[PDB]
């Protein structure tokens, strides 16, 4: 039976995984208001504890979805959309291909790549972050 | 500006430190779901940057609202309610009076007092928090 003081202390000592690019903070910076799906993928991609169902392939801003539905799940629980499946999220990607935000690598299945200038936006180089995330 | 780094860096070299009792954490702790007005008041009282509009009087869990409107304005923002004024906020305080969470100090204006067992919930004593926030008693 611990107090709030113990609760905070325990949280500071246990759950330790801060994404380098918080989708929320990013929406503020860019002033996009409501969190965007492409901004969310970045947060996950910048959060080690997510390298299970999503990570950088090592080639530039190229990333792959090891477990698509997982990203589709969290995305739903993050935007109060408990009705978010794998397709309702794969439809937003096409919109991203046309607006040239995210693309799909030829000769893959769930491999994608940011084609927008994230270096000038985020301030990080692809290779830089890869290191901060122990990318292999 | 410039890059995302700067906008976040200015938060580590040009930004204060979090309050002691953040409403968000307190909500998750007690599992109240959405932030509660009394939890939000606790955050402002545990944040040095808010001592201009709300502060501890120095006597236990008693506090005063030096700038009532600024409190109601910030509560409105945190809850996405731009039409938030003190009058409505006062409806929440009155509600807490009936639920023995916060009482109003007789013979004074804008002076209230948490009357629930916050010490046992929070893990701090009023004196302890007053020191952490460099609180100075009022010459009542």
């Amino acid at each position: 039976k611990g107090t709030f003081k113990d609760y905070v202390r325990d949280r500071a000592d246990l759950n330790k995984d801060k994404p380098v690019i918080p989708a929320a903070a990013l929406a503020g910076y860019t002033g996009s208001g409501p969190i965007q799906l492409w901004q969310f993928l970045l947060e996950l991609l910048t959060d080690k504890s997510c390298q299970s169902f999503i990570s950088w392939t090592g080639d530039g801003w190229e990333f792959k979805l090891s477990d698509p539905d997982e990203v589709a799940r969290r995305w739903g629980k993050r935007k109060n959309k408990p009705k978010m499946n794998y397709e309702k999220l794969s439809r937003g990607l096409r919109y991203y291909y046309d607006k040239n935000i995210i693309h799909k690598t030829a000769g893959k299945r769930y491999v994608y790549r940011f084609v927008c200038d994230l270096q000038s936006l985020l301030g990080y180089t692809p290779e830089e972050l890869h290191a901060m995330l122990d990318v292999k």
